């Protein structure tokens, strides 16, 4: 397809956000790169107003999936790739259990040769003193599936997943994710049959950095389909 062939190679990626949790504003810049061709996502995310007033994992998921790898027979399905250059508007709320959510609407399209995902969190809700406020959750991540369904009324996709956060006293603070991708350009788009993607995610820290900030290392393959 159109957008396809952008993603045969390593793609720089920047990653912008600027969010408010309970009343608590930071912002994020990532860098990286993606090479769709192994479902390989590798990269550095800063937080650039000081400490995040949340836990790096809870941010995971809101940090491009044009670059999952589709299987050659699978290429049909593949939204995310062919609503590029133009881009894609990616909307969520994400449900953390007994506790709050975020809500969240990001633009992820080409500037230059650069895979930008630029996006506005909102927060509310949260426990002072729950796993989020509090910062009790592990900093690690699981694998987890991604289902995904065409939205032929939107000309886009519809998105849901659980993903699991282990907490530091050996118990797990569920997520429920909620998503909506609509393309950003009027041209075609690939509207797929339900499959999912399968995802992994590496979470560890530069050690000659200050800054509070997350080195990430992901692995996503679509599957569901043969």
């Amino acid at each position: 397809s159109k957008g396809e062939e952008l993603f045969t190679g390593v793609v720089p990626i920047l990653v912008e956000l600027d969010g408010d949790v309970n009343g608590h504003k930071f912002s994020v810049s990532g860098e990286g790169e993606g090479d769709a061709t192994y479902g390989k996502l590798t990269l550095k995310f800063i937080c650039t107003t000081g400490k995040l007033p949340v836990p790096w994992p809870t941010l995971v998921t809101t940090f491009v999936q044009c670059f999952s790898r589709y299987p050659d027979h699978m290429k049909r399905h593949d939204f995310f790739k062919s609503a590029m250059p133009e881009g894609y508007v990616q909307e969520r709320t994400i449900f953390f259990k007994d506790d709050g959510n975020y809500k969240t609407r990001a633009e992820v399209k080409f500037e230059g040769d650069t895979l930008v995902n630029r996006i506005e969190l909102k927060g509310i809700d949260f426990k002072e003193d729950g796993n989020i406020l509090g910062h009790k959750l592990e900093y690690n991540y699981n694998s987890h599936n991604v289902y995904i369904m065409a939205d032929k009324q939107k000309n886009g996709i519809k998105v849901n997943f659980k993903i699991r956060h282990n907490i530091e006293d050996g118990s797990v603070q569920l997520a429920d994710h909620y998503q909506q991708n609509t393309p950003i350009g009027d041209g075609p788009v690939l509207l797929p049959d339900n499959h999912y993607l399968s995802c992994q995610s590496a979470l560890s820290k530069d050690p000659n950095e200050k800054r509070d900030h997350m080195v990430l290392l992901e692995f996503v393959t679509a599957a569901g389909i043969t």
